[PDB]
Protein backbone atom coordinates (compact mmCIF):
# COMPACT_ATOMS: atom_id res chain seq x y z
CA UNK A 1 0.00 0.00 0.00
CA UNK A 2 0.85 3.71 -0.65
CA UNK A 3 0.35 5.90 2.59
CA UNK A 4 -0.21 9.86 1.70
CA UNK A 5 0.38 12.27 3.73
CA UNK A 6 -3.63 12.86 4.98
CA UNK A 7 -5.65 13.16 7.85
CA UNK A 8 -9.35 11.44 8.82
CA UNK A 9 -11.27 10.59 11.56
CA UNK A 10 -12.30 7.77 13.84
CA UNK A 11 -16.40 7.40 14.04
CA UNK A 12 -17.86 4.12 14.15
CA UNK A 13 -21.34 4.19 12.60
CA UNK A 14 -23.70 3.51 14.85
CA UNK A 15 -22.10 6.89 17.27
CA UNK A 16 -24.09 8.76 13.59
CA UNK A 17 -26.70 11.05 14.34
CA UNK A 18 -30.29 10.50 13.51
CA UNK A 19 -33.40 8.99 14.35
CA UNK A 20 -34.71 5.16 15.86
CA UNK A 21 -31.68 5.10 18.63
CA UNK A 22 -28.33 4.33 16.70
CA UNK A 23 -26.47 5.58 13.53
CA UNK A 24 -27.39 4.03 10.32
CA UNK A 25 -26.13 3.47 7.27
CA UNK A 26 -28.13 6.55 5.40
CA UNK A 27 -28.84 9.88 4.96
CA UNK A 28 -26.56 11.11 8.26
CA UNK A 29 -24.15 8.21 7.08
CA UNK A 30 -23.63 10.32 3.90
CA UNK A 31 -23.36 13.51 5.88
CA UNK A 32 -20.69 12.84 8.01
CA UNK A 33 -19.05 11.63 4.61
CA UNK A 34 -19.48 15.44 2.88
CA UNK A 35 -18.70 16.91 6.18
CA UNK A 36 -15.31 14.84 5.93
CA UNK A 37 -14.15 16.02 2.74
CA UNK A 38 -14.71 19.75 3.10
CA UNK A 39 -12.66 19.35 6.19
CA UNK A 40 -9.92 17.84 4.35
CA UNK A 41 -9.91 14.47 5.18
CA UNK A 42 -9.25 11.48 3.13
CA UNK A 43 -9.53 9.02 5.60
CA UNK A 44 -12.71 7.31 7.74
CA UNK A 45 -12.16 4.83 10.59
CA UNK A 46 -14.67 1.90 11.83
CA UNK A 47 -14.63 -0.44 13.83
CA UNK A 48 -15.28 -4.04 12.66
CA UNK A 49 -19.34 -4.25 11.77
CA UNK A 50 -20.13 -7.86 12.58
CA UNK A 51 -23.36 -8.17 14.66
CA UNK A 52 -22.60 -8.23 18.76
CA UNK A 53 -23.86 -10.06 21.76
CA UNK A 54 -23.60 -9.49 25.08
CA UNK A 55 -21.51 -6.50 26.18
CA UNK A 56 -22.05 -5.11 22.53
CA UNK A 57 -18.49 -5.02 21.77
CA UNK A 58 -17.76 -5.05 17.79
CA UNK A 59 -14.64 -7.24 18.66
CA UNK A 60 -16.95 -10.46 19.86
CA UNK A 61 -18.98 -11.08 16.92
CA UNK A 62 -21.40 -13.90 15.62
CA UNK A 63 -19.66 -14.15 12.76
CA UNK A 64 -16.51 -12.90 11.14
CA UNK A 65 -18.27 -12.68 8.11
CA UNK A 66 -21.48 -11.08 8.82
CA UNK A 67 -22.90 -7.36 9.21
CA UNK A 68 -24.72 -5.67 12.46
CA UNK A 69 -28.34 -5.17 11.74
CA UNK A 70 -28.30 -2.15 14.07
CA UNK A 71 -26.39 -0.40 11.18
CA UNK A 72 -29.38 -1.07 8.88
CA UNK A 73 -31.54 2.11 8.21
CA UNK A 74 -35.07 1.19 8.39
CA UNK A 75 -36.77 4.39 6.34
CA UNK A 76 -35.80 3.20 2.99
CA UNK A 77 -37.78 -0.27 4.24
CA UNK A 78 -40.73 1.99 5.50
CA UNK A 79 -40.67 3.94 2.08
CA UNK A 80 -41.39 1.02 0.45
CA UNK A 81 -44.29 0.06 2.94
CA UNK A 82 -42.68 -2.92 4.25
CA UNK A 83 -42.81 -1.28 8.22
CA UNK A 84 -44.23 1.33 10.01
CA UNK A 85 -41.55 3.10 12.39
CA UNK A 86 -42.51 4.49 15.56
CA UNK A 87 -39.89 5.95 17.79
CA UNK A 88 -40.08 4.96 21.59
CA UNK A 89 -38.08 7.61 22.84
CA UNK A 90 -34.69 6.63 22.12
CA UNK A 91 -31.69 9.05 24.65
CA UNK A 92 -29.91 11.71 22.78
CA UNK A 93 -26.00 11.18 22.65
CA UNK A 94 -26.08 7.63 23.60
CA UNK A 95 -26.83 4.21 22.07
CA UNK A 96 -29.20 2.51 24.93
CA UNK A 97 -29.14 -0.90 23.47
CA UNK A 98 -31.96 -2.48 25.75
CA UNK A 99 -34.32 -0.18 24.25
CA UNK A 100 -32.45 -0.78 20.56
CA UNK A 101 -32.54 -4.99 20.96
CA UNK A 102 -36.24 -4.72 22.16
CA UNK A 103 -37.54 -2.18 19.59
CA UNK A 104 -35.14 -2.51 15.97
CA UNK A 105 -35.11 -6.57 15.88
CA UNK A 106 -38.94 -6.93 15.75
CA UNK A 107 -38.90 -3.49 13.25
CA UNK A 108 -36.62 -5.52 11.00
CA UNK A 109 -38.64 -8.99 11.37
CA UNK A 110 -41.68 -6.74 10.19
CA UNK A 111 -40.35 -5.15 7.59
CA UNK A 112 -39.02 -8.97 6.62
CA UNK A 113 -42.83 -9.84 6.79
CA UNK A 114 -43.79 -6.92 5.04
CA UNK A 115 -40.84 -7.71 2.02
CA UNK A 116 -42.27 -11.04 1.76
CA UNK A 117 -46.05 -9.72 1.10
CA UNK A 118 -44.61 -6.67 -1.06
CA UNK A 119 -41.75 -7.15 -2.83
CA UNK A 120 -41.32 -7.00 -6.58
CA UNK A 121 -40.01 -9.98 -8.14
CA UNK A 122 -36.76 -8.09 -9.16
CA UNK A 123 -35.86 -7.87 -5.72
CA UNK A 124 -36.93 -11.28 -4.58
CA UNK A 125 -34.66 -12.44 -7.31
CA UNK A 126 -31.48 -10.11 -6.32
CA UNK A 127 -32.42 -11.34 -2.52
CA UNK A 128 -31.76 -15.33 -3.59
CA UNK A 129 -29.08 -14.41 -5.87
CA UNK A 130 -27.18 -12.49 -2.88
CA UNK A 131 -27.98 -15.43 -0.73
CA UNK A 132 -26.51 -18.16 -3.64
CA UNK A 133 -23.15 -15.68 -3.84
CA UNK A 134 -22.67 -15.45 0.08
CA UNK A 135 -23.33 -19.01 1.25
CA UNK A 136 -20.40 -20.11 2.08
CA UNK A 137 -20.95 -18.34 5.43
CA UNK A 138 -24.12 -17.18 5.24
CA UNK A 139 -25.66 -20.83 5.41
CA UNK A 140 -24.16 -21.28 8.63
CA UNK A 141 -24.31 -17.88 10.16
CA UNK A 142 -28.18 -18.05 9.47
CA UNK A 143 -28.98 -21.27 10.85
CA UNK A 144 -26.68 -20.52 13.99
CA UNK A 145 -28.75 -17.45 14.50
CA UNK A 146 -32.08 -19.07 13.93
CA UNK A 147 -31.22 -21.92 16.40
CA UNK A 148 -30.47 -19.12 18.81
CA UNK A 149 -34.46 -18.90 18.60
CA UNK A 150 -35.26 -22.57 19.03
CA UNK A 151 -32.70 -22.72 22.20
CA UNK A 152 -33.50 -19.75 24.54
CA UNK A 153 -30.17 -17.88 23.39
CA UNK A 154 -28.09 -21.17 24.43
CA UNK A 155 -24.73 -20.67 22.70
CA UNK A 156 -23.61 -23.09 19.71
CA UNK A 157 -21.65 -25.21 22.71
CA UNK A 158 -24.70 -25.74 24.87
CA UNK A 159 -26.99 -27.06 22.28
CA UNK A 160 -28.27 -30.62 21.85
CA UNK A 161 -25.34 -32.71 20.71
CA UNK A 162 -26.67 -34.02 17.38
CA UNK A 163 -27.00 -29.71 16.17
CA UNK A 164 -23.93 -29.10 18.62
CA UNK A 165 -21.81 -31.35 16.62
CA UNK A 166 -23.54 -30.62 13.17
CA UNK A 167 -25.02 -33.76 12.55
CA UNK A 168 -26.05 -33.98 8.72
CA UNK A 169 -29.63 -34.98 9.29
CA UNK A 170 -29.79 -32.82 12.18
CA UNK A 171 -29.05 -30.02 10.16
CA UNK A 172 -30.95 -30.62 7.16
CA UNK A 173 -34.28 -30.65 9.31
CA UNK A 174 -33.15 -27.50 11.64
CA UNK A 175 -32.93 -25.70 8.04
CA UNK A 176 -36.42 -26.81 6.94
CA UNK A 177 -38.57 -26.09 10.51
CA UNK A 178 -36.53 -23.04 10.51
CA UNK A 179 -36.52 -21.61 6.98
CA UNK A 180 -38.64 -18.15 7.86
CA UNK A 181 -36.08 -17.41 10.58
CA UNK A 182 -33.07 -18.57 8.37
CA UNK A 183 -34.23 -16.60 5.68
CA UNK A 184 -34.99 -13.18 8.04
CA UNK A 185 -31.02 -13.34 8.89
CA UNK A 186 -30.20 -13.82 5.23
CA UNK A 187 -32.42 -10.69 5.17
CA UNK A 188 -30.50 -8.97 7.19
CA UNK A 189 -27.77 -9.43 5.60
CA UNK A 190 -28.47 -8.62 2.15
CA UNK A 191 -29.58 -4.77 3.45
CA UNK A 192 -26.73 -4.48 5.28
CA UNK A 193 -24.21 -5.95 2.29
CA UNK A 194 -26.37 -3.38 0.31
CA UNK A 195 -26.71 -0.39 2.06
CA UNK A 196 -22.80 -0.55 3.14
CA UNK A 197 -22.05 -0.95 -0.51
CA UNK A 198 -23.57 2.36 -1.45
CA UNK A 199 -21.88 4.38 1.37
CA UNK A 200 -18.82 2.96 -0.02
CA UNK A 201 -19.59 3.97 -2.98
CA UNK A 202 -20.27 7.55 -1.97
CA UNK A 203 -16.77 7.38 0.23
CA UNK A 204 -15.52 7.02 -2.89
CA UNK A 205 -17.03 9.16 -5.21
CA UNK A 206 -16.10 11.79 -2.46
CA UNK A 207 -12.12 10.28 -2.60
CA UNK A 208 -12.25 9.15 1.14
CA UNK A 209 -10.55 5.63 2.00
CA UNK A 210 -12.25 3.43 4.77
CA UNK A 211 -10.19 1.64 7.32
CA UNK A 212 -12.05 -1.20 8.95
CA UNK A 213 -10.83 -2.86 11.70
CA UNK A 214 -11.08 -7.11 13.16
CA UNK A 215 -9.63 -9.21 16.28
CA UNK A 216 -7.76 -11.43 15.19
CA UNK A 217 -9.08 -14.19 17.27
CA UNK A 218 -12.88 -15.33 16.34
CA UNK A 219 -15.37 -15.45 19.55
CA UNK A 220 -16.27 -18.77 21.15
CA UNK A 221 -20.15 -18.68 20.40
CA UNK A 222 -19.94 -17.53 16.53
CA UNK A 223 -21.06 -19.33 13.80
CA UNK A 224 -17.50 -20.25 12.37
CA UNK A 225 -16.01 -21.84 15.37
CA UNK A 226 -19.47 -23.86 15.32
CA UNK A 227 -18.67 -25.16 11.74
CA UNK A 228 -15.59 -25.53 12.00
CA UNK A 229 -14.76 -26.82 15.66
CA UNK A 230 -11.08 -28.88 14.33
CA UNK A 231 -9.81 -25.07 13.72
CA UNK A 232 -9.51 -24.46 17.72
CA UNK A 233 -8.69 -25.74 20.75
CA UNK A 234 -11.77 -27.09 21.60
CA UNK A 235 -12.80 -30.28 24.07
CA UNK A 236 -15.29 -32.93 22.97
CA UNK A 237 -18.26 -30.53 24.15
CA UNK A 238 -17.25 -27.61 22.37
CA UNK A 239 -15.67 -25.37 24.88
CA UNK A 240 -12.26 -24.30 25.03
CA UNK A 241 -9.79 -26.04 26.68
CA UNK A 242 -7.19 -22.73 26.55
CA UNK A 243 -7.90 -19.47 26.18
CA UNK A 244 -6.73 -15.88 23.91
CA UNK A 245 -5.99 -12.74 26.54
CA UNK A 246 -2.61 -11.11 27.10
CA UNK A 247 -0.04 -11.30 30.47
CA UNK A 248 0.54 -9.09 33.39
CA UNK A 249 1.80 -5.89 32.18
CA UNK A 250 3.70 -2.69 33.63
CA UNK A 251 0.31 -1.48 33.34
CA UNK A 252 -2.31 -4.40 34.00
CA UNK A 253 -0.98 -6.41 37.01
CA UNK A 254 -3.00 -9.48 36.56
CA UNK A 255 -3.28 -9.33 32.58
CA UNK A 256 -6.25 -9.51 30.59
CA UNK A 257 -7.95 -12.89 30.05
CA UNK A 258 -9.94 -12.32 26.65
CA UNK A 259 -11.35 -15.63 26.76
CA UNK A 260 -11.47 -16.02 23.20
CA UNK A 261 -10.83 -19.21 21.11
CA UNK A 262 -7.52 -20.31 20.24
CA UNK A 263 -6.54 -21.06 16.67
CA UNK A 264 -4.89 -24.40 15.94
CA UNK A 265 -2.88 -22.84 13.40
CA UNK A 266 -0.72 -26.33 12.54
CA UNK A 267 -4.57 -27.46 10.83
CA UNK A 268 -5.07 -23.70 9.46
CA UNK A 269 -2.08 -24.30 7.77
CA UNK A 270 -2.67 -27.95 6.49
CA UNK A 271 -5.76 -26.19 5.15
CA UNK A 272 -4.34 -23.54 3.04
CA UNK A 273 -5.21 -21.00 5.33
CA UNK A 274 -8.82 -20.32 3.88
CA UNK A 275 -10.29 -19.12 6.60
CA UNK A 276 -7.71 -16.02 6.80
CA UNK A 277 -8.10 -15.44 2.84
CA UNK A 278 -11.76 -15.35 2.81
CA UNK A 279 -11.66 -12.73 5.91
CA UNK A 280 -9.31 -10.95 4.06
CA UNK A 281 -11.47 -10.97 1.16
CA UNK A 282 -14.56 -9.89 3.09
CA UNK A 283 -12.63 -7.17 4.29
CA UNK A 284 -11.66 -5.86 1.16
CA UNK A 285 -14.77 -5.70 0.04
CA UNK A 286 -16.05 -3.06 2.88
CA UNK A 287 -12.67 -1.84 3.24
CA UNK A 288 -9.43 0.09 1.62
CA UNK A 289 -7.60 -0.91 4.37
CA UNK A 290 -8.06 -2.55 7.25
CA UNK A 291 -6.64 -2.94 10.96
CA UNK A 292 -5.40 -6.16 12.78
CA UNK A 293 -6.01 -5.85 16.18
CA UNK A 294 -3.37 -7.93 18.57
CA UNK A 295 -1.25 -8.10 15.37
CA UNK A 296 1.45 -9.67 17.38
CA UNK A 297 -1.05 -12.88 18.17
CA UNK A 298 0.42 -13.66 14.36
CA UNK A 299 4.19 -14.01 15.32
CA UNK A 300 2.94 -15.38 19.01
CA UNK A 301 0.25 -15.83 21.41
CA UNK A 302 -0.46 -16.33 25.21
CA UNK A 303 -2.01 -19.26 25.43
CA UNK A 304 -4.45 -19.21 29.05
CA UNK A 305 -5.11 -22.64 30.31
CA UNK A 306 -9.11 -22.22 30.46
CA UNK A 307 -9.66 -23.02 34.56
CA UNK A 308 -7.60 -20.33 35.07
CA UNK A 309 -10.14 -16.94 35.62
CA UNK A 310 -6.89 -14.71 34.80
CA UNK A 311 -4.15 -14.32 32.60
CA UNK A 312 -1.48 -14.93 34.84
CA UNK A 313 -0.65 -18.41 34.40
CA UNK A 314 0.16 -19.32 30.60
CA UNK A 315 3.06 -19.64 28.08
CA UNK A 316 3.39 -18.01 24.87
CA UNK A 317 3.00 -20.27 21.46
CA UNK A 318 4.68 -19.28 18.25
CA UNK A 319 2.53 -18.75 15.39
CA UNK A 320 3.02 -19.02 11.36
CA UNK A 321 2.96 -15.24 10.87
CA UNK A 322 5.61 -15.47 8.09
CA UNK A 323 4.08 -18.31 6.28
CA UNK A 324 0.03 -16.55 6.61
CA UNK A 325 1.77 -13.31 5.31
CA UNK A 326 3.73 -15.06 2.49
CA UNK A 327 0.39 -16.44 1.03
CA UNK A 328 -1.44 -12.91 1.52
CA UNK A 329 1.36 -10.92 -1.07
CA UNK A 330 1.55 -13.83 -3.16
CA UNK A 331 -2.61 -14.26 -3.60
CA UNK A 332 -3.26 -10.81 -3.00
CA UNK A 333 -0.47 -8.61 -4.49
CA UNK A 334 -0.13 -6.79 -1.84
CA UNK A 335 -0.79 -6.72 1.61
CA UNK A 336 -3.88 -3.77 2.76
CA UNK A 337 -3.16 -4.11 6.60
CA UNK A 338 -2.59 -1.60 9.51
CA UNK A 339 -0.69 -3.35 12.55
CA UNK A 340 -2.38 -2.73 15.88
CA UNK A 341 1.08 -2.90 17.40
CA UNK A 342 0.44 -0.86 20.98
CA UNK A 343 1.30 -2.52 23.98
CA UNK A 344 4.69 -5.26 24.60
CA UNK A 345 6.28 -5.59 21.33
CA UNK A 346 9.13 -7.41 20.49
CA UNK A 347 11.50 -7.47 18.12
CA UNK A 348 10.15 -10.95 16.25
CA UNK A 349 6.83 -9.05 15.85
CA UNK A 350 8.26 -5.61 14.42
CA UNK A 351 10.10 -7.78 11.99
CA UNK A 352 6.95 -9.32 10.42
CA UNK A 353 5.16 -6.00 10.76
CA UNK A 354 8.25 -4.33 8.53
CA UNK A 355 8.63 -7.29 6.22
CA UNK A 356 5.20 -6.60 4.52
CA UNK A 357 5.69 -3.16 4.82
CA UNK A 358 2.36 -2.64 7.49
CA UNK A 359 1.84 0.76 8.98
CA UNK A 360 1.86 0.53 12.71
CA UNK A 361 0.51 2.76 15.36
CA UNK A 362 1.16 5.69 17.61
CA UNK A 363 -1.14 7.18 20.34
CA UNK A 364 0.03 10.32 21.53
CA UNK A 365 -2.01 9.96 25.01
CA UNK A 366 0.55 7.27 25.86
CA UNK A 367 3.68 9.59 25.22
CA UNK A 368 4.03 11.95 28.30
CA UNK A 369 4.48 8.86 31.34
CA UNK A 370 8.53 9.02 30.46
CA UNK A 371 12.06 11.53 25.67
CA UNK A 372 12.98 8.15 24.35
CA UNK A 373 9.07 7.18 24.40
CA UNK A 374 8.40 6.27 20.93
CA UNK A 375 4.95 7.39 20.81
CA UNK A 376 7.17 10.81 20.76
CA UNK A 377 6.76 12.25 17.43
CA UNK A 378 10.70 12.88 17.05
CA UNK A 379 11.23 8.61 17.75
CA UNK A 380 8.43 8.17 14.61
CA UNK A 381 10.16 6.13 11.83
CA UNK A 382 11.90 8.43 9.13
CA UNK A 383 9.96 6.89 6.51
CA UNK A 384 6.56 8.00 8.43
CA UNK A 385 4.81 4.76 7.55
CA UNK A 386 2.60 4.86 11.08
CA UNK A 387 -0.68 5.98 11.95
CA UNK A 388 -0.84 8.86 14.48
CA UNK A 389 -4.06 8.55 16.79
CA UNK A 390 -4.41 11.10 20.07
CA UNK A 391 -6.70 8.11 21.54
CA UNK A 392 -7.96 4.93 20.36
CA UNK A 393 -11.79 3.95 20.91
CA UNK A 394 -10.42 1.98 23.86
CA UNK A 395 -8.67 5.17 25.38
CA UNK A 396 -10.42 7.89 27.42
CA UNK A 397 -11.33 10.92 25.33
CA UNK A 398 -8.20 13.05 25.51
CA UNK A 399 -10.07 15.84 27.65
CA UNK A 400 -11.02 12.83 29.75
CA UNK A 401 -7.53 11.37 30.04
CA UNK A 402 -5.92 14.79 31.19
CA UNK A 403 -8.15 15.84 33.63
CA UNK A 404 -7.34 12.45 34.94
CA UNK A 405 -2.78 12.60 34.08
CA UNK A 406 -0.21 12.45 36.58
CA UNK A 407 1.64 15.73 37.24
CA UNK A 408 4.75 14.89 35.51
CA UNK A 409 2.93 13.79 32.07
CA UNK A 410 1.22 17.21 32.39
CA UNK A 411 4.26 19.00 32.59
CA UNK A 412 6.18 16.68 30.09
CA UNK A 413 3.22 17.21 27.44
CA UNK A 414 3.03 20.88 28.28
CA UNK A 415 7.50 21.63 27.67
CA UNK A 416 7.17 18.74 23.99
CA UNK A 417 4.04 20.65 22.67
CA UNK A 418 6.26 24.10 23.09
CA UNK A 419 8.87 22.16 21.80
CA UNK A 420 6.86 22.34 18.79
CA UNK A 421 5.82 25.46 18.76
CA UNK A 422 2.32 24.24 19.99
CA UNK A 423 0.77 26.67 23.15
CA UNK A 424 -2.37 26.50 25.03
CA UNK A 425 -4.25 28.47 28.22
CA UNK A 426 -7.38 25.80 29.27
CA UNK A 427 -7.26 22.22 29.51
CA UNK A 428 -10.37 22.20 26.99
CA UNK A 429 -7.50 23.21 24.29
CA UNK A 430 -5.23 20.05 24.85
CA UNK A 431 -7.17 17.86 22.47
CA UNK A 432 -6.61 20.06 19.85
CA UNK A 433 -3.31 20.54 20.95
CA UNK A 434 -2.06 17.56 20.70
CA UNK A 435 -4.35 17.06 16.87
CA UNK A 436 -1.52 19.65 15.88
CA UNK A 437 1.20 17.77 17.13
CA UNK A 438 0.03 14.28 15.80
CA UNK A 439 -0.65 16.67 12.35
CA UNK A 440 2.93 18.44 12.57
CA UNK A 441 4.23 14.90 12.87
CA UNK A 442 6.18 12.57 10.34
CA UNK A 443 3.57 10.03 10.39
CA UNK A 444 1.63 9.53 6.80
CA UNK A 445 -2.09 9.24 8.55
CA UNK A 446 -3.11 11.20 11.85
CA UNK A 447 -6.59 9.84 12.77
CA UNK A 448 -8.45 11.79 15.80
CA UNK A 449 -11.80 10.43 17.35
CA UNK A 450 -14.60 12.36 16.59
CA UNK A 451 -14.76 13.03 20.32
CA UNK A 452 -11.43 14.69 20.12
CA UNK A 453 -12.53 16.99 17.50
CA UNK A 454 -15.52 18.13 20.02
CA UNK A 455 -13.29 18.40 23.16
CA UNK A 456 -15.75 15.91 24.99
CA UNK A 457 -14.63 14.73 28.53
CA UNK A 458 -14.98 11.51 29.95
CA UNK A 459 -18.62 10.75 29.46
CA UNK A 460 -18.24 10.70 25.78
CA UNK A 461 -15.86 7.54 25.93
CA UNK A 462 -16.48 5.00 23.35
CA UNK A 463 -14.76 2.00 25.65
CA UNK A 464 -13.45 1.20 29.10
CA UNK A 465 -12.07 -2.09 28.86
CA UNK A 466 -12.36 -4.33 31.80
CA UNK A 467 -15.76 -2.69 32.10
CA UNK A 468 -18.11 -5.27 31.09
CA UNK A 469 -21.25 -2.31 30.72
CA UNK A 470 -21.52 1.11 29.38
CA UNK A 471 -19.31 0.97 26.23
CA UNK A 472 -19.52 1.65 22.98
CA UNK A 473 -22.87 3.81 23.35
CA UNK A 474 -21.53 7.17 22.31
CA UNK A 475 -23.51 9.21 19.80
CA UNK A 476 -23.54 12.69 18.27
CA UNK A 477 -26.25 14.88 18.83
CA UNK A 478 -27.61 16.59 15.18
CA UNK A 479 -25.55 19.51 14.52
CA UNK A 480 -22.97 18.83 16.80
CA UNK A 481 -19.90 18.39 14.50
CA UNK A 482 -20.34 21.89 12.89
CA UNK A 483 -19.09 23.25 9.82
CA UNK A 484 -16.62 25.49 11.94
CA UNK A 485 -15.30 22.11 12.97
CA UNK A 486 -14.10 21.23 9.90
CA UNK A 487 -12.95 24.60 8.93
CA UNK A 488 -10.61 24.33 11.80
CA UNK A 489 -9.82 20.68 10.77
CA UNK A 490 -8.87 22.00 6.80
CA UNK A 491 -6.75 24.87 8.31
CA UNK A 492 -4.96 22.16 10.83
CA UNK A 493 -4.26 20.01 7.49
CA UNK A 494 -3.56 22.78 5.13
CA UNK A 495 -1.06 24.06 7.71
CA UNK A 496 0.69 20.78 8.04
CA UNK A 497 1.17 19.31 4.11
CA UNK A 498 -1.75 17.20 4.88
CA UNK A 499 -3.78 18.35 2.08
C1 LIG B 1 -9.00 -5.09 20.42
O1 LIG B 1 -9.56 -6.32 20.94
C2 LIG B 1 -9.93 -6.32 22.31
C3 LIG B 1 -10.21 -7.76 22.75
O2 LIG B 1 -11.40 -8.23 22.13
C4 LIG B 1 -11.09 -5.33 22.45
O3 LIG B 1 -11.59 -5.36 23.78
C5 LIG B 1 -12.93 -4.91 23.95
O4 LIG B 1 -13.86 -5.90 23.50
C6 LIG B 1 -13.86 -7.11 24.24
C7 LIG B 1 -14.85 -8.07 23.60
C8 LIG B 1 -14.19 -6.79 25.71
N1 LIG B 1 -14.39 -7.96 26.55
C9 LIG B 1 -13.45 -9.07 26.65
C10 LIG B 1 -12.38 -8.79 27.69
C11 LIG B 1 -12.30 -9.42 28.88
C12 LIG B 1 -11.20 -9.03 29.85
O5 LIG B 1 -10.14 -8.36 29.17
C13 LIG B 1 -13.26 -10.51 29.29
O6 LIG B 1 -13.60 -10.36 30.66
C14 LIG B 1 -14.53 -10.46 28.47
O7 LIG B 1 -15.29 -11.63 28.71
C15 LIG B 1 -14.20 -10.36 26.98
O8 LIG B 1 -15.42 -10.44 26.25
C16 LIG B 1 -13.11 -5.87 26.28
O9 LIG B 1 -13.35 -5.55 27.65
C17 LIG B 1 -13.10 -4.60 25.44
O10 LIG B 1 -12.06 -3.76 25.90
C18 LIG B 1 -10.56 -3.94 22.10
O11 LIG B 1 -11.58 -2.96 22.12
C19 LIG B 1 -9.99 -3.93 20.69
O12 LIG B 1 -9.38 -2.69 20.42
Amino acid sequence: MELPRAFGLLLHPTSLPGPYGVGVLGQEARDFLRFLKEAGGRYWQVLPLGPTGYGDSPYQSFSAFAGNPYLIDLRPLAERGYVRLEDPGFPQGRVDYGLLYAWKWPALKEAFRGFKEKASPEEREAFAAFREREAWWLEDYALFMALKGAHGGLPWNRWPLPLRKREEKALREAKSALAEEVAFHAFTQWLFFRQWGALKAEAEALGIRIIGDMPIFVAEDSAEVWAHPEWFHLDEEGRPTVVAGVPPDYFSETGQRWGNPLYRWDVLEREGFSFWIRRLEKALELFHLVRIDHFRGFEAYWEIPASCPTAVEGRWVKAPGEKLFQKIQEVFGEVPVLAEDLGVITPEVEALRDRFGLPGMKVLQFAFDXMENPFLPHNYPAHGRVVVYTGTHDNDTTLGWYRTATPHEKAFMARYLADWGITFREEEEVPWALMHLGMKSVARLAVYPVQDVLALGSEARMNYPGRPSGNWAWRLLPGELSPEHGARLRAMAEATERL
